[PDB]
């Protein structure tokens, strides 16, 4: 008899600051079993799992007491809103929220499910938090989302940007299938960086145009993993398609389409939601697993035709990243 209930708690980190769910940001969607006054960091669309610094688990939801409808309860094991670690207030609060934003931006804004099953039923977003010991990564493994708590260089890696990034690697294999190498691998990596921006936009109405600044320790020298307005700021990512060479790792050939996306959403009468709508649809209906950068421009133009967007805004942008769409 687990029923809807409203979770109140804190999030953030020492760098971007600490904020309260139910004041600064929406209440969390939890479930509650009254007869035991136990609560669960789980709703229809998102399960948050507390790995407790282990490396394997059974993905039973994080479970916290909620003893004593506009009633709300405080999250965390000591029912005070906290699950503090390595400078973060409660990375598990931040996953539940991240899982929400991503599930909603995809379903409400684009009408599609971020995650679906083989047979087409939607697939519940499992967020595995506190994974490992001082783990400085977050990754997608086909079935679920794993976030490390970081170490000396980064705070725990639960944030809308990181979460949207890694989750949307699920969106790409169940749709376009953009292979994780070559040009398509850059496009894959790129799509996740766009989804990272779209999650920050759903949330607060503006976005970083960077990747990971919120998780980088403020005394770690680095301030951001990638810049999408000018990728080559990072020293190695490329800005235009003509700079490609087959030996780019995907996190550095991602600069092309990341630049493209920044250029498109900054066009007159464009916003982020419009530009990502094109990409979600191109990923959904036209992009091929072996896609070249030029084939991706065709997929975008074909998608915009399906949604009615302005094709000449698309082309100027493609043209600025030295992609040519002549043969589509
Ligand atoms: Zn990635």
């Amino acid at each position: 008899e687990k029923v809807q209930a409203k979770g109140m708690g804190f999030g953030g980190n020492r760098k971007i600051g600490e904020y309260q769910f139910g004041k600064d940001l929406p209440l969390l969607e939890i479930t509650r079993d009254s007869s035991v006054e136990m609560c669960f960091m789980e709703n229809t669309d998102v399960k948050v799992v507390d790995m407790g610094h282990k490396y394997y688990s059974n993905n039973k939801p994080m479970q916290f007491t909620c003893k004593e409808s506009t009633k709300t309860y405080y999250t965390g094991y000591s029912a005070d809103g906290y699950d503090r670690d390595n400078g973060a207030a409660s990375p598990t609060n931040d996953a539940l929220y991240a899982g929400y934003v991503i599930k909603h931006m995809y379903h409400d804004w684009y009408g599609v499910e971020a995650l679906t099953k083989s047979d087409g039923s939607p697939m519940q977003l499992v967020m595995r938090v506190h994974y490992g010991q001082g783990y400085e990564n977050a990754y997608w493994d086909g079935k679920q989302m794993t976030f490390g708590d970081g170490d000396t260089m980064m705070y725990p890696l639960v944030s809308l940007g990181v979460g949207g990034h890694e989750v949307s690697h699920g969106f790409t294999e169940q749709h376009s299938g953009l292979e994780y190498f070559g040009q398509s691998g850059g496009m894959n990596e790129s799509f996740s960086d766009m989804a990272a921006q779209a999650a920050e936009y759903y949330s607060v109405g503006k976005n970083s145009w960077q990747i990971g600044p919120e998780i980088m320790k403020e005394d770690s020298g680095y301030d951001a993993l990638r810049y999408m307005d000018k990728p080559s700021r990072d020293g190695m990512s490329i800005d235009v398609a003509d700079d490609y060479y087959g030996g780019l790792d995907v996190h550095y050939s991602s600069g092309v389409y990341n630049h493209l996306f920044y250029i498109l959403a900054n066009q007159p009468n464009w916003n982020l939601r419009m530009a990502f709508d094109v990409m979600v649809k191109a990923n959904m209906d036209y992009w091929t697993p072996y896609s070249t950068f030029d084939e991706g421009g065709c997929g975008m133009l074909s998608a915009a035709k399906d949604l009615g967007y302005n094709l000449d805004d698309i082309k100027k942008s493609l043209s600025e990243v030295t992609i040519n769409y002549q043969s589509c």
